């Protein structure tokens, strides 16, 4: 029949092994690498790392090296294991449930690295802290070694280096999408100024290396260099509040295909969420108030946000303490705070731009008016 | 600094309370009710329940009652607490990790009910099993009462009744979307024939009761009675293989707005996924093997899936052992197996309909090819 005994409890990393679809993208191990990139970028965003180096080995493994603080090797006071063993083997264990150890961290669930380990036949990592370099190895998510000291290092030579071999049984294909991972990694250098990011595909000999201090405008200009945007130089804005920061570059294109990237604590949000909603409302408000204060609007036509957005190319990078994502892969942002904050920020900053740059704003407005009439 | 002590381990329901966005749609508590609905529908899908009754009380709470097997009240052999206590209190604990207690269940993660309670100021449930009626109450996710024997019942009166009071701090709005929950509940009666589904919103004066012995074709006809489809009588198909079942009704609409509903073990998948991709592939493949065999397709123009799919209206219901969803909200199905299974079923079944009903099959092709003209 049906009793309490028929209720089974998955513990440790087993929930990830039995249903990985809810913890990662099972199409490719790219998002597993992303999880490791993110923890390195989070160290970078906290002013502790200045270099992320990603290597795609010919044996299918991927490795991420940062010069951040290194994940703790110390013994957990109420968990009996060294921190790294705890981090790699337990769900909902992480340093980012507060805003003490990381301010604007991409990681929030304490699940990321553990998913990598749970879905990797092998994980080998080297941590450098307190003058000593350590090594720990895992197999099929289980601890495969002890906390080894492999060498001595300079006191301030710190960092985490993690290399994982994705188990092909959990994925439609074990092959990495290099173009996507290349694009992803460069944007991390654009969005975290001062961070040097390198990628090395040992299968093709590719090397790439990025460093940008103030490059959001030039980043989006470069991604649509073939197309004619207006303003030709890409309206950019910003707003800081030490709990929320927003940066964006936006343009309107009469012809061609649209770059539309959005980010939350440097994590890409493919289905965009609420922060993109605020940018649309704010830009729309500033544009329907510019069409009316100047009577650019034929009569009978009213601008819907859809008309504003149909031909926009934007790059939105929001940073906030405690975002709210809909899943571990973090594809849309559902924080309701974000919609208003960006709408206001963009509404003020675009209104000033238009009343300062009247002829350009008209040419913007005509693109929206042409979409609404249609 | 930053040592192992700074790594926090959230246990119990604490992960849900600190980051509810990854476990539910925090825009409104609708998805909390869905989790309770889903567990009742799974009892129905296992041939043990024949009526689910949903009541949206004016005090903001929701209650879902089924006449199924009732969730276990005995003590778990290795967890020491009664089954209901384990179900409500622990993550990744369920009877749906195998195909023993439920064959085609919507639930797969063992997390659903725990999320509802974890995000509710109060939860009160009644179970009917073993001739005795039990009751247990929760507050803020914690057990607030014991497993009380509140009454006696007949041997064959069995069932589960759960009432939860969603904590308003976790949600953008505490009011339920009745239109959405109304539409949802009707699909459960349509997709599980013989199941009687009742909705009672005590605030809207609304009462509803759904029962269909065969309603898939009639369901889509009613939702697109406002537009003229082709075939006017709605091409439908089906296929069973003792591991997966697929049912669908599909039509092509020259004018009006397209209803496109997809389901996996009766759980709605709004961002459809692989089951819809296979249906699109099968129907498109079958239509060119018809446009080319009957030479209705101009050459130099080719039929792509987008052209077939541009104006399709479908309702697709897949049932399979071990689906794979991308998140707790189960918005996309990523099982790549399902894509092929439906493609074959749809490809064979659509080829037959066209070759028998060609004057209709032609007018279908005209919609697809004209759409390709652009
Ligand atoms: N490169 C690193 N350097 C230092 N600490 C790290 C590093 N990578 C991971 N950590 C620690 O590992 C813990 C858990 O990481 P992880 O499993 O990725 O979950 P999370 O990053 O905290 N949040 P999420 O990724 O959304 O599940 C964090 O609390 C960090 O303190
Ligand atoms: N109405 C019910 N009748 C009988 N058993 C139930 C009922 N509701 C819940 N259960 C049991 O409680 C377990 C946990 O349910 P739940 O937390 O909703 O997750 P799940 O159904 O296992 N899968 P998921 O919904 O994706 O998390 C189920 O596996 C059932 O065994
Ligand atoms: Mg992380
Ligand atoms: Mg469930």
């Amino acid at each position: 029949r049906y009793n309490a005994a028929d209720i089974e409890v998955l513990s440790g990393l087993d929930p990830v092994k039995r249903r990985p679809g809810m913890y990662t993208d099972t199409a490719r191990p790219n998002h597993l690498a992303q999880e490791v990139i993110d923890n390195s970028v989070d160290e970078a965003l906290a002013g502790h790392a200045k270099q992320i180096e990603v290597t795609l080995y010919k044996d299918g493994s991927c490795e991420v090296s940062d010069d951040g603080r290194g994940m703790p090797v110390d013994i957990h006071p109420e968990e009996k294991i060294p921190g790294v063993e705890l981090i790699l083997t337990r769900l909902h264990a992480g340093g980012k449930f507060n805003n003490r150890n990381y301010t604007f961290s991409g990681g929030l669930h304490g699940v990321g690295v553990s998913v990598v380990n749970a879905l990797s036949t092998k994980v080998e990592l080297f941590i450098k802290r307190e003058g000593s370099e350590h090594r720990m190895e895992f197999r099929d998510g289980n601890a495969a070694s002890k906390l080894e000291v492999v060498g001595t290092v300079g006191k301030k030579n710190t960092g985490t280096r993690l290399r994982f071999w994705a188990d092909p049984k959990y994925f439609d294909t074990p092959k990495f999408n290099v173009r996507a991972l290349r694009h992803l990694l460069r944007a991390k250098a654009v969005l975290c100024p001062g961070l040097t990011v390198k990628l090395h595909d040992e299968a093709t000999g590719e090397q790439d290396s990025w460093y940008f201090e103030n490059g959001l405008r030039d980043y989006l200009k470069g991604e649509m260099a073939e197309h004619e945007m207006l303003p030709a130089d890409l309206f950019v804005g910003s707003l800081k509040k030490d709990t929320e920061i927003v940066d964006w570059a936006a343009g309107w294109v009469p012809e061609g295909e649209l770059v539309q990237e959005s980010y939350v604590n440097l994590i890409p949000t493919a289905q965009h969420g609420t922060h993109v909603n605020g940018l649309r409302s704010g830009l729309t408000d500033a544009l329907r108030e510019f069409c009316d204060f100047r009577n650019l609007l034929p009569r009978g036509v009213k601008l819907a946000p859809e008309d504003v957005w149909d031909r926009v190319t934007f790059v939105l990078s929001l940073k906030m303490t405690d975002p709210q994502f809909s899943g571990q892969t973090k594809e849309r942002l559902s924080s309701r705070q974000a919609a208003g904050f960006i709408e206001g920020a963009a509404h003020d900053a675009f209104s000033l731009y238009l009343n300062q740059n009247v002829e350009i704003g008209e040419k913007i407005a005509q693109i929206a008016i042409d979409r609404a009439s249609a």
